[PDB]
RNA sequence: ACGAGAACGCAGCACCAGCUGUCCAACCUGAAGAAGA
C-alpha cells in the first residue's frame, strides 16, 4: 500500500542473538522499538502506542527490495498441491525470499528455483574486527557482524494508512540509525513513504490461505482459532531492554515467542502489543500485531 | 523503549646490510718557401 523504502548509507548490524553475526532484515518489533524510542525522544510515546494499539498504524517487518522487485520471505505453504511435478525437496530450501508479485506464480508452481537465488543478491555479510584499547592492560579484540546493501537495494516496510505522527517519527529515525551498532558507524538510512499501486492489489485480494507478514503473537482468545491448519514457526524475541531509564542497570526482558513473518494461517488473528518489561519503571513493549497477505491455493 | 549498551585493530619495530662506474685504448694519419725578386 505505502511501501516505506529504506536506503542505507552504511553497513548495518541487525543481530539475532550475538554481535559477531548480523542478519539482512530487521523485524517489525525492532522497528516499533526504534519508533517508540524516537517518540519518547520527542515526548509523544503515548499517542504512538495508542495509534499502534488501535490498528491505525500497523506494519509488516522489513523485507528486501532489489531494483523495484519487492521481496517476501518464502511463505510456509503446506506444499500439498505440488508433489505431482517440480522438485518437492531441498531445491525449495535454500530459497529464502521470493518476489511478492510472483507469489501466485510460485504458489501455483512454475517459478525457477536455482535462478532466483543468484538473482537474489543484495550485498554481503562482513566481518568488522574492532578492539577496546587499554593504555596498559591488554586490548580487547571483538568483531561486529555487519551487512552492506547494494547501490539500488535496501529494505521496504508495508504500512497501512500512514500517519502524520509516523511520518514525523521516521524523520527522527533517519538521524539515530536502526539496528545494532547504530551509535557506532553502522545504522544509517534515508526513507521514502512511496505509495505504490501494483502492491495494494495484492493486499486488496482474497483467498483461503493467509500469509503472516509480521512476527505476531495471537491473543489468548484466538490462539486456538489461529492454530488450525496452520504452518507456522516460533522465534524468541528477547534480549536486553535498550533504555537508560529502566531498572538502573542492564537487565534482560521476558522472552516472547511469536509466529515468524513467513507463516501461513487459515484464520486471521490480530496480535497484541505485549508488556515484556514489568519490573522496570516504564512499559517495555513487544509489538506483535498481525499483518497478513491473503492468497488462494 | 532497536539481541541491547559501552569498546580506537591498537602498542613496540631504521627498507636496511655488503659493493671503486670500473676495465682495455698514443689527438693520431697524410702533407720542401720554392718559384724570374
Amino acid at each position: 500500500m505505502k511501501i516505506i523504502k529504506l536506503y542505507f548509507e552504511s553497513p548495518v548490524h541487525f543481530g539475532e542473538k550475538r554481535l559477531s553475526e548480523s542478519k539482512i532484515t530487521f523485524s517489525a518489533d525492532t522497528l516499533f522499538s526504534a519508533l517508540m524510542i524516537e517518540a519518547v525522544g520527542l515526548g509523544k510515546e503515548d499517542e504512538f502506542y495508542q495509534l499502534a494499539s488501535n490498528n491505525l498504524v500497523k506494519f509488516s517487518d522489513a523485507f528486501p527490495f532489489i531494483d523495484q522487485y519487492y521481496y517476501i520471505p518464502k511463505p510456509m505453504f503446506n506444499l500439498k498441491l505440488e508433489k505431482e511435478d517440480e522438485n518437492p525437496s531441498k531445491a525449495f530450501k535454500k530459497l529464502l525470499y521470493v518476489p511478492i508479485d510472483s507469489l501466485e506464480d510460485y504458489l501455483s508452481g512454475g517459478l525457477d528455483a536455482y535462478f532466483e537465488r543468484e538473482s537474489f543478491n543484495l550485498g554481503k555479510l562482513a566481518l568488522s574486527e574492532k578492539v577496546q584499547q587499554h593504555d596498559f592492560k591488554d586490548s580487547e579484540p571483538y568483531n561486529v557482524g555487519t551487512f552492506t546493501f547494494k547501490e539500488n537495494t535496501g529494505l521496504y516496510v508495508l504500512i497501512e494508512q500512514t500517519h502524520p505522527l509516523l511520518e514525523e517519527l521516521l524523520e527522527n529515525l533517519q538521524y539515530s540509525g536502526i539496528g545494532g551498532k547504530r551509535n557506532s558507524g553502522y545504522g544509517k538510512f534515508k526513507f521514502e513513504i512511496l505509495e505504490d499501486s501494483d502492491i495494494e492489489d495484492l493486499f486488496s485480494a482474497k483467498g483461503n490461505r493467509k500469509i503472516l507478514l509480521s512476527g505476531a503473537l495471537p491473543k489468548d482468545a484466538e490462539l486456538e482459532q489461529a492454530l488450525k491448519n496452520a504452518s507456522y514457526l516460533l522465534e524468541r524475541r528477547g534480549g536486553f531492554v535498550q533504555s537508560d531509564t529502566y531498572a538502573t542497570n542492564l537487565v534482560k526482558k521476558q522472552d516472547l515467542y511469536v509466529f515468524k513473518s513467513g507463516s501461513t494461517f487459515e484464520n486471521s488473528f490480530d496480535g497484541d502489543i505485549y508488556q515484556v518489561g514489568k519490573k522496570g519503571n516504564h512499559p517495555v513493549y513487544k509489538y506483535a500485531k498481525s499483518f497478513f497477505l491473503e492468497v488462494s491455493v
